[PDB]
């Protein structure tokens, strides 16, 4: 179709600079000038190494599913570059990433500068799950910051080595990622948020990971967040899939929080 995807040529853009990396592909600051047109405009790219290629076509089919998501929380991807490597270019988020970020400014934050992250991020799969697409990545590392109070999602749909300390049991186990595996990845995906960037598990094995899960276990509580918030990120962290709470009940629980943080997450600081 002639969706809102534009194709570019190799011949309107120039990579600049390593921002991001790790994960499928990495990213660089490039410059793309549209051909014909003038207007020296910033943007990323990911020149993805690999995957699997099971046509090299598909690898399209996809990015107009990309370029679908009608979300303020959800990154819509810009346009494409075809050839001896798919190149992914979109708009240039000057600032750094959910994650990095955050740790950046570990000092005065803000309680309500995460109550609601936490809100958007949510709320940005709750869109992902009516749509039937499952993001099988969800961290603060990809998770963009168009304003320090305006947050999306970014990588998803791509898998259409791996982030042990984030996926669930099933699909550690059984290969298995489902909208309730991402549920998993996002109660997680906070913590790291609350703790301001604390890579979790800082120690065990990735492996003997499949079981400190088998018995619920590690991933404290984020110092900070108080009570009834953990059982957010714990509830999220149950072994029963149909356990852990669907992204629509965890909007209408941090949007009851946020209006008043001051008494959900203490911080020693404003
Ligand atoms: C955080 C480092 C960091 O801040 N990295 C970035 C990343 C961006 C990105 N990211 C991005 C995402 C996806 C892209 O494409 C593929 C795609 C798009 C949408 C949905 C699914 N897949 C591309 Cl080309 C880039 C964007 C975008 N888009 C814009 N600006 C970024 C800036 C940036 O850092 C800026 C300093 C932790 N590191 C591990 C990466």
């Amino acid at each position: 179709n002639q969706a809102l995807l534009r194709i570019l040529k190799e011949t309107e853009f120039k990579k600049i600079k390593v921002l991001g990396s790790g994960a499928f592909g990495t990213v660089y600051k490039g410059l793309w000038i549209p051909e014909g047109e003038k207007v020296k405009i910033p943007v990323a790219i990911k020149e993805l190494r690999e995957a699997t290629s099971p046509a090299n076509k598909e690898i399209l089919d996809e990015a107009y599913v990309m370029a679908s998501v009608d979300n303020p929380h959800v990154c819509r991807l810009l346009g494409i570059c075809l050839t001896s490597t798919v190149q992914l270019i979109m708009q240039l988020m000057p600032f750094g990433c959910l994650l990095d970020y955050v740790r950046e400014h570990k000092d005065n934050i803000g309680s309500q500068y995460l109550l609601n992250w936490c809100v958007q991020i949510a709320k940005g799969m709750n869109y992902l799950e009516d749509r039937r697409l499952v993001h099988r990545d969800l961290a603060a590392r990809n998770v963009l910051v168009k304003t320090p109070q305006h947050v999306k999602i970014t990588d998803f749909g791509l898998a259409k080595k791996v982030p042990i300390k984030w996926m669930a049991l099933e699909s550690i186990l059984h290969r298995i990622y489902t909208h309730q595996s991402d549920v998993w990845s996002y109660g997680v995906t906070v913590w790291e948020l609350m703790t301001f960037g604390s890579k979790p598990y800082d120690g065990i094995p990735a492996s003997e990971i499949s079981s400190i899960l088998e018995k619920g276990e590690r991933l404290p509580q984020p110092p900070i967040c108080t009570i009834d918030v953990y059982m957010i990120m714990v509830k999220c962290w149950m072994i029963d899939a149909d356990s852990r709470p669907k992204f629509r009940e965890l909007i209408i629980e941090f949007s009851k929080m946020a209006r008043d943080p001051q008494r959900y997450l203490v911080i020693q600081g404003d």
